[PDB]
């Protein structure tokens, strides 16, 4: 048992990566009620703390556990003002304060582009300082998700540190993708219903039968590889009957529909700014993409697939919330790869 806490967890993209890599995600901390409720649905055995990280310290956190829990890793997404304001920069520093106070074997922070700007070099240096005494801090890892077999080209920075006391040697071999087959839009969307319930914002789950008669790495991750103690029981049970949630469409006017039908692959609609997916391409950074074949925006479940979430992962019922939950996540496929490198290091 190597134990992690996920700070700023959202619905648990990075958590699922950790769990699949072999870590036990013991606690998730997330301020947003919808995000953390969704995290609890998918990770019912993790502790859930709906809290501002600024109100936390090492002693408070040990108090939550009550059992002198060894915190082997602190992972998370520290917020940053980025391309946007001030409180996010405070929260950034609290992530690193917590790492310093808790002294885990490692930390992993993920950030979107915006973090490397000159105007943040002060707070990044201040954060490096809190940890550089006790940690071997790796240079930034900038990854493109599609290189790890996720169907999207979104880029992400990972910042990793490992306790000096461990005296580990870290080559990039461990984090680099090897033996990875690319997953295009067409492959990720295979077997989903062609006819879906197109509504406005309905309050009920859109459970639908899919075809699951495919083979290969992506599909094993899509329909299985459920870590121990992870997963919504009903979602898992329904998946056994080829039934999954989130297949809910949006009702479009005929004029919109005709405009979308006329889009070529990769074309951005001049009016809505939505872009039609290329079936042999990847999903751009997650306005909603237009389906490659159907004249409509994609469904939450389609977005989930394109982001690298498995079909058994359950999101909020509404399109509004689920699309935000999906867009705000690290791809679980990318997260798993990077975190498995760290797990392997800590088992030598
Ligand atoms: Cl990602």
């Amino acid at each position: 048992s190597l134990n992690v806490i996920d700070l700023f967890s959202g619905v648990g993209g990075l958590s699922l990566g950790a769990a699949r890599a072999g870590f036990d995600v013991k606690m998730a901390v997330e301020i947003d009620q919808h995000a953390i409720n969704t995290h609890a649905i998918n990770f019912p055995r993790s502790l859930h703390v709906q809290e501002d990280v600024s109100l936390l310290n090492a002693e408070i956190i040990k108090g939550f556990f009550k059992n002198d829990m060894p915190i082997d890793g602190i992972i998370g997404g520290p917020p940053c003002q980025g391309f946007s304001d001030d409180s996010r920069n405070q929260l950034y520093m609290h992530f690193y304060r917590l790492v310093s106070e808790l002294q885990p074997l490692f930390f992993l922070a993920e950030n979107v582009p915006g973090i490397m700007q000159e105007k943040y070099s002060g707070i990044r240096n201040k954060a490096f300082n809190l940890v550089s005494g006790d940690y071997d801090i790796l240079d930034p890892i900038k990854v493109k998700a599609s290189d790890y077999g996720a169907p999207t080209i979104r880029t992400r920075y990972f910042f990793i540190g490992v306790k000096k006391s461990l005296k580990l040697d870290i080559s990039d071999e461990v984090f680099m993708p090897k033996m990875i087959d690319p997953v295009t839009v067409k492959d990720a969307l295979y077997g989903l219903p062609d006819i879906i319930d197109a509504n406005w914002q309905s309050d009920s789950e859109s459970w639908r039968t899919i075809k699951k008669d495919r083979k290969g790495g992506f599909y094993e991750k899509l329909w299985g590889q459920i870590p121990r103690n992870v997963g919504d029981t009903e979602s898992i049970a329904k998946l056994k009957n080829n039934i999954i949630s989130g297949c809910t469409g949006t009702l479009h006017s005929k004029i919109v529909q005709e405009r979308y039908a006329s889009l070529s692959f990769g074309e951005t609609d001049k009016i809505s700014r939505s872009t039609r997916l290329d079936p042999n391409g990847f999903c751009p950074t997650l306005v909603r993409p237009i389906h490659p074949y159907h004249p409509r925006v994609i469904t939450p479940r389609e977005a989930a697939r394109l982001q690298g979430f498995p079909d058994w992962f359950r999101f909020h019922v509404t399109k509004w919330h689920s699309f935000r939950q999906i867009g705000n996540s690290v791809s679980p496929i990318v997260a798993e790869y990077i975190l498995k490198g760290l797990y392997n290091l800590l088992n030598e």
